[PDB]
């Protein structure tokens, strides 16, 4: 029973990840967001517990959708014949970083802080429970506008945590540290910390900081806007080329510009209401 579960609205958008509805559950009108990819687009692949072959994305969130986090909580999920589908919590109302960034440019550092210190613990949380999101990015971040709380989307691209090396990679190329551009190899933790540091710089500059190969190789970080020293002090620590030169989540998190956040609802009442 899909469509007796399911109201489905208009189309949101659709891409490499698949294809998103609006829908509602019958049930109780809670607002959902149903996303659909086909079995051929599919690369990666798990197994659940109980032996069934699902698509690794839903393997991934099942792992981080227990309990309360800063990321999109898996409720459901279907197989068809040519397609999987899978229905997600759906924040009302909504709005994609990307698209708040693009909007508003370049956001204040008290906004920044706010934002990145809740990507920091979503993330964070996923590395707990021992899922590698792999492309941590604007675009994969959504507002929610009337709480201030940003979830974590799309793990389509993601791996189970591991301590040895990935040698693939199906996430944003302009988010991808230079390790990757140069030998095609990189370890988890690191690389999520370069993420990081392109998704900060993006945030208080209003664009990411490299659009070719020469550039993030080249690691050197140009601001276009005025920001603390602070603040450039932490990003060009996430952007160190070495990765064991790059901070720890802890590191990051007690870095003196992360300091004195403000909690979600006073960052919704100042910056989004």
């Amino acid at each position: 029973p899909l469509e007796s579960q399911y109201q489905v609205g208009p189309l949101l958008g659709s891409g490499g990840f698949g294809s998103v509805y609006s829908g509602i559950r019958v049930s109780d009108n809670l607002p959902v967001a149903i996303k659909h990819v086909e079995k051929d687009r599919i690369s990666d692949w798990g197994e659940l517990p109980n032996g069934t072959r699902v698509p690794m994305e839903v393997v991934l969130l099942k792992k981080v959708s227990s309990g309360f986090s800063g990321v999109i909580r898996l409720l459901d999920w279907f197989e068809r014949p040519d397609s999987f589908v899978l229905i997600l919590e759906r924040p009302e109302p909504v709005q994609d970083l990307f698209d708040f960034i693009t909007e508003r440019g370049a956001l204040q550092e008290e906004l920044a802080r706010s934002f990145f210190w809740q990507v920091l613990e979503a993330v964070r949380h996923c590395h707990n429970c021992g899922v590698l999101h792999r492309d941590i990015k604007d675009e994969n971040i959504l507002i929610d506008l009337n709480r201030g709380e940003l979830k974590l989307i799309d793990f389509g691209s993601g791996a189970l945590l591991k301590d040895t090396v990935y040698t693939d990679f199906d996430g944003t190329r302009v988010y991808s540290p230079p390790e990757w551009i140069r030998y095609h190899r990189y370890h988890g933790r690191s690389a999520a910390v370069w993420s990081l540091g392109i998704l900060l710089y993006d945030m208080v500059c209003g664009d990411i900081p490299f659009e070719h190969d020469e550039e993030i190789i080249g690691g050197q970080v140009f601001f276009r806007q005025r920001v603390s020293s602070e603040c450039q002090h932490l990003i060009r620590w996430c952007l160190a080329l070495r990765p064991s030169d790059r901070p720890t989540f802890e590191e990051i998190q007690n870095h003196p510009w992360m300091q004195d956040v403000l909690l979600p609802q006073e960052t919704a009442e100042i910056h989004l209401h």
